[PDB]
């Protein structure tokens, strides 16, 4: 009813958007891992009369579900995916997306990961992001490199027209007692691609992590924070 939806609002395999901005949602879906239930957030920016589409929603059915959600309540074709890292919550769903025509897009580094880990593999390389702080441009947004952090190949977004800087798994809410799934993480560079972020991105208003609640800039010193004191 308006709230930004939590885990136990989202039984697995439904979808939920949220308006973020004028031309911005976050899709919002769950999974199981482990033996245990996440959410995740991704993005959607309109571009024209067509939606790029940023991460999956975790899982083949879930990113069919939020094709469907999307036709529902948006109603402009995804013609285009990025997927910010290599992780089954980024690129699980590439496949259903590839068969419904959207164009999927990773960097090298992302590709390579995938393709090692048996994940589902973008088809598109995306070049000029192979060193931290590089930018490049893609539709309706930018794309940067911050370093390594959650992974070695994480990418954030930033969407100039909203101000909008989507974190993915390197940005944590703020709830956020742990660094999450540090598996891949360079804990120690973390907070350095994390000042990156706050130096390339001052104007952002608000910034949503890859997993929870969006707020504002405060998310990025807490990852930090947070990060730290997990390493310690
Ligand atoms: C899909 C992703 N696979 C990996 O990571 C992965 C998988 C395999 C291998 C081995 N080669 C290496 C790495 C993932 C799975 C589950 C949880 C997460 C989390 C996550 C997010 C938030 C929290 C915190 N909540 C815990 C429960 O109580 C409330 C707080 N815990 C975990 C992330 C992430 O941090 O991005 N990714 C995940
Ligand atoms: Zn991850
Ligand atoms: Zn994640």
């Amino acid at each position: 009813s308006g709230e930004y939806p939590t885990v136990n609002e989202i039984p697995v395999g439904e979808v939920r958007l949220y308006q973020i901005a004028d031309g911005v949602w976050s899709h919002i879906a769950t999974q199981s891992f482990d033996g245990a239930v996440y959410p995740s957030n991704g993005l959607i920016v309109r571009d024209g009369d067509e939606l790029l589409l940023i991460d999956t929603a975790w899982g083949a059915k879930n990113t069919a579900a939020l094709l469907a959600e999307i036709e529902k309540q948006i109603g402009l074709p995804v013609t285009r995916a990025v997927s910010t890292h290599f992780h089954d919550d980024r690129v699980g769903g590439v496949d259903v997306l590839r068969a419904a025509g959207v164009a999927t897009y990773a960097s090298p580094s992302t590709r390579r990961l995938a393709e090692a880990e048996g994940n589902e593999i973008p088809t598109h390389s995306l070049e000029g992001l192979s060193s931290s702080g590089d930018a490049v441009r893609f539709g309706p947004v930018e794309l940067f490199y911050p370093g390594a952090a959650h992974s070695t190949d994480n990418l954030v977004v930033y969407v100039p027209s909203a101000n909008v800087l989507y974190g993915g798994c390197a940005v944590h809410e703020l709830s956020s007692t742990s660094a999450g799934n540090v598996a891949d993480a360079d804990l120690a560079e973390w907070p350095t691609s994390v000042e990156r972020i706050q130096k390339h991105y001052p104007e952002a208003e608000v910034v949503i992590p890859g997993h929870g609640l969006p707020g504002g800039l405060d998310l990025l010193q807490h990852t930090a924070n947070v990060v730290k004191a997990h390493k310690n």
